[PDB]
């Protein structure tokens, strides 16, 4: 309509999905197996949401202790596809493992049989961190969604809640896949998607378009989170503060340009909300309270992360490829 927008493409992967076999992104056509619960004894109840509860539990059949969710038939559309998706994850890196799609006949529906991880809350565990105990679980993190990424896939939800952490043995496991979706050159995707904390500045705008990035931007916001000793960083109110608690730091013109570069009128409102802030050295975030935690490295990893263009930020990789990380000689040397 008068005022047209060009629109994006992951800068990385923008073509995966297509060239492999439809079967893999049709997961509207995935119809997995399932099991009983019988053979599962659900434990304790460790969490849930708006559509799953989550309890620990273990196999009966053989004492192995596992995580169980399960999940009111909502839209099976949902469910089929979180399926195939983990179905199309295990084996990777810090990507919570899938043990088998069971329905437990206790109501006759579906449920899911995670590995288990032993999860200490970030809340506690967020605060006994080192600048190396957090480049490690950062770039763990990472290993985790470059992988996805380099899968066409966008988890779509990155939050501490997401990303289990057994700091006693010392692992990772991105946990949940229930939000994520396959990236196909250009599709329109809802917005309202991922929290209201780390939601990106792209799903602000209502900007469709996004990909891969989306899973970026997140992770950004932990790091930040991590690095300076905020929970959230940009810990917002109304779904629109969340633009301005950001507008403060990336800038409020800079914040325009990114509209500019996308042709996006931002929706009224957010006129009184915003103003004129001007972008902010990180520096203004580091005092004693986290002096030990920073450095110019995430400083700098952090500015090329923490951007506006949702394109123009370090990719999965690249990330990876960062000299913040280097302090990793990630077990792995040949
Ligand atoms: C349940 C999530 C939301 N949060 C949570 C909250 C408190 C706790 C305590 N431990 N813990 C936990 C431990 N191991 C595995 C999983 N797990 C395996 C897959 C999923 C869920 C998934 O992958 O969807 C979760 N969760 C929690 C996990």
């Amino acid at each position: 309509m008068p005022g047209p927008a060009a629109g994006s493409r992951a800068r990385v992967y923008a073509e995966v999905n297509s060239l492999r076999s439809r079967e893999y992104w049709d997961y509207e056509a995935h119809v997995p197996s399932w099991g009983n619960q019988d053979d599962y004894q659900l434990v304790r109840k460790l969490g849930r949401g708006k559509y799953s509860e989550v309890f620990e539990a273990i196999n009966i059949t053989n004492n192995e202790r596992v995580v169980v969710k399960i999940l009111k038939p909502v839209k099976k559309k949902k469910i089929k596809r979180e399926v195939k998706i983990l179905e199309n994850l295990r084996g990777g890196t810090n990507i919570i493992k899938l043990i088998d799609t069971v329905k437990d006949p206790v109501s006759k529906t579906p449920a899911l049989v995670f590995e288990y991880i032993n999860n200490t809350d970030f809340k506690q565990l967020y605060q006994i961190l080192t600048d190396f105990d957090i480049r490690f679980y950062m770039y763990e993190l990472l290993k985790a969604l470059d992988y996805c990424h380099s899968k066409g896939i966008m988890h779509r939800d990155v939050k501490p809640h997401n990303v289990m952490i057994d700091h006693q043995q010392k692992k990772l496991r991105l946990i949940d896949w229930g939000l994520a979706e396959f990236y196909h050159p250009a599709q329109e995707y809802n917005v309202r998607v991922a929290s209201r904390y780390f939601k990106g500045p792209e799903l602000l705008v209502d900007y469709q378009m996004y990909d891969y990035s989306l899973d970026m931007w997140s992770l950004g916001c932990m790091l930040a989170s991590m690095i300076f000793r905020r929970e959230p960083f940009f810990h917002g109110q109304d779904n629109y503060d969340q633009l301005v608690r950001i507008a403060k730091v990336l800038g409020t013109e800079e914040l325009y340009g990114y509209l500019k570069k996308y042709h996006i009128d931002l929706d009224p409102h957010f006129n009184d909300i915003l103003g004129q802030h001007s972008r902010k050295r990180w520096e203004n975030f580091i005092h004693s309270e986290n002096r030990h935690l920073v450095s110019p490295e995430a400083l700098d990893l952090l500015d090329k992360l923490l951007r506006y263009d949702h394109q123009q930020r370090l990719t999965a990789k690249e990330a990876m490829e960062h000299p913040y990380f280097y302090p990793v000689v990630k077990e792995q040397s040949q």
